[PDB]
C-alpha cells in the first residue's frame, strides 16, 4: 500500500524574481521503540532502553528538551512510535542534520524525522488579497499532507503551482498505522512551475505604506488602488484594506475584516469615473462640441426621475451656465447625462458594449464576477455618471487602457512568466489586445479634458484651491485625471443610502496626461472623514515612486529568457466545454483566447486539442450562440481567415499577411445573417 509524496509547490515570484510565497520545510522527530521493529535476522532497528539516556542528553543539548520528558515518552507503554510535542516539530533542515549526525556517531538507530510543508509569505502584509493562501490538507486516504491553494492565485493556478505528486512505502505497525520517518521514495515528486506575477516588489511595498495613510485619513470601510502599466496592461502594484499579513493571517479575524477580492469580485456602481468612457463615446461619435454651453439650474428630467449635479444636492450654487469641457472638469451629471442624449441610448449601450461592460475579462483568476449592465432607459442614461450600472475594478481597468493606449484595449495581466525550473523552459507574457472602443484622436482628447479635472481653478473638482495648484501632481509631469463619487445601494431600503459621505469615491490617474506611462485607479467606500485632498496621499507619492524606477518596472526576468526554451503547452479536448472557465484557463498559460459569442458552450476552436499552442498566441473559441460581427481590431490574419470560413463570410484584405487588423469596414455588432463581405485592414 502506497502513500502520496506531495510535489515541492512552486514558487510566487515578482516581475525581478523576489520571492512572494515559496515552500518551507521542517522536521518532526519520532522514536521507535517496538522489540518487534527487528530486521529478518533480528537486528534490532528500534532505539533500546541501554541508549534511553543518551538520546535524552542529545534532545536536551540540541533541542533543549527536558530529560524527564523525553525518558518518559520513550518508555510510554504499549507505543510503538513516539513523538516528542512541541520542541520535537518545526526542527529546522540544519538542527535535523546535526541530530542526525549525531544518532549515527553514538550508534542509536530508530530516531527518525518527517517533513512537514508550510507556505512562507516573506512580505508579510503585501497584496495579501491579491496572492492568496495554500494551505496544508490531509488526504484522508492515506493521512498524507499536500498544500492547496484556497484563496486568491494561489488558488487559481493552483493547477500550475501544484507539482506531480510521487510515492512511497511508509513501514506500518501490525496494526496498519504509518510509522512516520521511515519511507521509501518508489516515485519522485515532481515540482511545481513557478510564477513571476507582474508586480513590482518595491512598488507595491511603497503603496502598502500610502494605503495605510490613507486609510487612517480617510476610516472607510473599504479601498483598494492598483497601478498599471498603460503600454502593456501589466498590473505593477494592487492593494486593498482592510487587509491581513499574509505570513501570520495577523488581520483576518479582525472586526470590519472584508472577504471579498476587490479587484475582481466585488461588483459596484463606480460613479464619475465612468465619464471618461463617456466622453471618449461623445469625441468619438463625432456629438461633442467642447464650447457649447448648458445649464444645470434646473437638472435634466429622464423618464420619471430627476438627475441634479453635486453642488445643486448640496446647495452650494443656484445653477450655473458652462462649457461641455467645464461641465466635464466640474463632473456635472447634468452635463453628462446631455451628451449621453445627443448620442442616444442605442449608440451610448453599443460603446458600453465594446468596452464591454457586463462580461468578466477572464484574466485568470477565479471567482471573477461579471458586473451588471441594465437595458433600461432610465439606467442607460445613468450609466453617464457610472449610477445603474454595476462593474468591478478590473472591469474599470480594462476600459481605462483604450484611454491610456490610443483607443486600444488591454487585457489586464497579472502573470509575467510560468517556469519549469526542472526543465529549464519558459513560457513569458506579451500584451493582449482585445479591442478598439474608440479612435486615437478621441482618447487623446479625452486626456486633454482630463487634465483640467485637476487644473482647472475654477470648475476642477481635482484642484486644490487652497494651495493654488492641483491635487494630483507628478514631478512638473501633467497628469490626466477624473474623481468620482458614487452613490451606495443600502440593503434595508435597496434604494441609495442619504448619509454625509456614505459614497464611493474614487480617482484615475494616467501620467504624463499624452503619452501615458502608468495608470493608477483607486477607490474608498464610506469614508467618515473626506476630502479630495486625501487622494494626494496615496496618487502622488506612487506614481512618483513609479515614475523614478524606470528600467526596473520595464524589465522582468523576461530580459534574459529570449533565448530560453519555451514550454510546450496544448489544450487538450475543450468541445462542450464551459467558454469562460476555458478562457481562463487559457490566459494562465499565457495563451490570447477570444471567445466569439453569448452561448454557454465551445462549439469550435481554431486549433485542434494536440496543437501546441505558443505563449502569446491568439486563438478563436466559438461558443455555441454567436450572431453579431465581433470587433476584430488586433486580430490575426489565419484568426480573420478561419472566422470568414466558420460562418461563409467574403473577407477583402488590405495590407500584408503578416499583419493584424487595424480597421474592420463593417461594424462590431452587425448581424453575422446579413454580413456577406467585409474589407479588413491589417497593419504589420
Ligand atoms: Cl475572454
Amino acid at each position: 500500500t502506497k502513500t502520496i509524496v506531495a510535489a515541492k509547490r512552486g514558487t510566487i515570484y515578482d516581475r525581478n524574481g523576489n520571492v512572494l510565497a515559496e515552500d518551507s520545510t521542517s522536521y518532526s522527530i519520532y522514536a521507535i521503540v517496538s522489540t518487534s521493529y527487528v530486521s529478518p535476522t533480528r537486528e534490532k532497528l528500534y532505539v533500546q532502553e541501554s541508549q534511553f539516556d543518551k538520546v535524552a542528553d542529545i534532545l536536551k543539548d540540541k533541542l533543549g528538551i527536558k530529560k524527564s520528558y523525553t525518558l518518559a515518552q520513550l518508555r510510554t507503554k504499549g507505543a510503538y512510535q513516539v513523538s516528542f510535542g512541541l520542541k520535537g516539530k518545526g526542527i529546522t533542515y540544519s538542527v535535523k542534520e546535526d541530530l542526525e549526525k549525531t544518532f549515527k556517531d553514538a550508534g542509536i538507530k530508530g530516531m527518525a524525522f518527517e517533513a512537514t510543508t508550510s507556505r512562507m509569505y516573506p512580505n508579510g502584509t503585501f497584496a495579501s488579497e491579491f496572492l492568496g493562501r495554500a494551505e496544508p490538507i490531509e488526504n484522508k486516504k492515506d493521512g498524507s499532507y499536500s498544500l492547496i491553494g484556497q484563496t486568491g492565485l494561489e488558488r487559481s493556478l493552483n493547477s500550475l503551482l501544484t507539482g506531480t505528486d510521487g510515492e512511497a512505502i511508509y513501514e506500518k505497525d501490525k496494526d496498519g498505522n504509518t510509522l512516520l520517518g521511515t519511507e521509501t521514495i518508489t516515485k519522485e515528486a515532481i515540482d511545481g512551475k513557478n510564477i513571476y506575477t507582474t508586480l513590482s516588489a518595491p512598488l507595491q511595498t511603497f503603496l502598502e505604506t500610502q494605503m495605510d495613510t490613507f486609510m487612517e485619513q480617510t476610516k472607510g470601510i473599504n479601498a483598494s488602488a492598483t497601478v498599471v502599466n498603460a503600454k502593456t496592461g501589466e498590473i505593477l502594484a494592487t492593494t486593498q484594506r482592510p487587509t491581513y499579513n499574509s505570513d501570520t493571517l495577523e488581520g483576518q479575524a479582525k472586526k470590519g475584516y472584508d472577504w471579498v477580492n476587490r479587484l475582481y469580485e466585488a461588483q459596484y456602481e463606480p460613479g464619475s469615473t465612468m465619464k471618461v468612457m463617456l466622453l471618449s463615446a461623445a469625441i468619438n461619435n463625432g456629438s461633442f462640441n467642447p464650447n457649447a454651453t448648458y445649464s444645470n439650474a434646473n437638472g435634466i428630467k429622464v423618464g420619471d426621475v430627476e438627475i441634479n449635479d453635486w453642488s445643486i444636492n448640496e446647495g452650494i450654487s443656484k445653477g450655473r451656465t458652462m462649457s461641455f469641457a467645464q461641465g466635464f472638469s466640474y463632473s456635472s451629471n447634468v452635463g453628462m447625462t446631455m451628451l449621453e442624449q445627443a448620442m442616444g441610448d442605442k449608440v451610448w449601450s453599443n460603446y458600453l458594449s465594446l468596452y464591454k461592460f457586463g462580461i468578466p475579462t477572464r484574466f485568470g483568476m477565479v471567482g471573477e464576477s461579471s458586473g451588471i449592465v441594465s437595458q433600461n432607459s432610465v439606467n442607460i442614461a445613468q450609466s453617464s455618471f457610472g449610477q445603474g450600472i454595476s462593474v468591478t475594478q478590473v472591469q474599470m481597468l480594462r476600459a481605462f487602457t483604450a484611454i491610456s493606449n490610443n483607443g486600444i484595449m488591454l487585457e489586464p495581466q497579472f502573470i509575467k512568466q510560468v517556469a519549469d525550473t526542472n526543465k529549464g523552459t519558459v513560457r513569458t507574457a506579451k500584451k493582449e489586445v482585445i479591442g478598439k472602443p474608440v479612435s486615437k484622436q478621441a482618447a487623446s482628447e479625452t486626456r486633454n479634458y482630463m487634465i483640467s479635472v485637476g487644473t482647472d481653478p475654477e470648475f476642477g473638482t481635482l484642484y486644490n484651491k487652497s494651495e493654488g495648484s492641483p491635487i494630483i501632481q507628478v514631478g512638473n509631469n501633467d497628469v490626466t485625471v477624473k474623481s468620482g463619487t458614487a452613490q451606495v445601494p443600502d440593503e434595508k431600503t435597496g434604494t441609495y443610502k442619504v448619509g454625509t459621505n456614505e459614497t464611493l469615491n474614487s480617482v484615475v490617474a494616467m501620467v504624463p496626461s499624452e503619452d501615458p506611462e502608468y495608470i493608477m485607479y483607486v477607490t474608498v467606500q464610506e469614508p467618515k472623514t473626506w476630502n479630495n485632498n486625501f487622494f494626494a496621499t496615496v496618487v502622488n507619492p506612487v506614481l512618483e515612486e513609479a515614475m523614478s524606477m524606470g528600467a526596473t518596472l520595464d524589465t522582468s526576468v523576461s530580459e534574459g529568457s529570449g533565448k530560453t526554451e519555451e514550454t510546450s503547452y496544448q489544450t487538450g479536448d475543450i468541445i462542450g466545454k464551459t467558454p469562460g472557465e476555458t478562457a481562463n484557463t487559457l490566459r494562465q498559460n499565457l495563451v490570447h483566447p477570444i471567445v466569439l459569442g453569448v452561448g454557454n458552450k465551445i462549439e469550435k476552436v481554431s486549433v485542434d486539442a494536440k496543437e501546441n499552442i505558443k505563449a502569446n498566441e491568439q486563438i478563436l473559441i466559438m461558443t455555441n450562440e454567436f450572431t453579431e460581427l465581433p470587433d476584430m481590431y488586433g486580430w490575426t490574419k489565419k484568426n480573420v481567415e478561419t472566422f470568414a470560413k466558420w460562418k461563409g463570410i467574403k473577407i477583402t484584405y488590405k495590407g500584408g499577411k503578416s499583419g493584424t487588423v487595424t480597421k474592420q469596414s463593417v461594424a462590431a455588432g452587425e448581424a453575422l445573417s446579413k454580413t456577406k463581405k467585409i474589407t479588413i485592414t491589417l497593419g504589420d
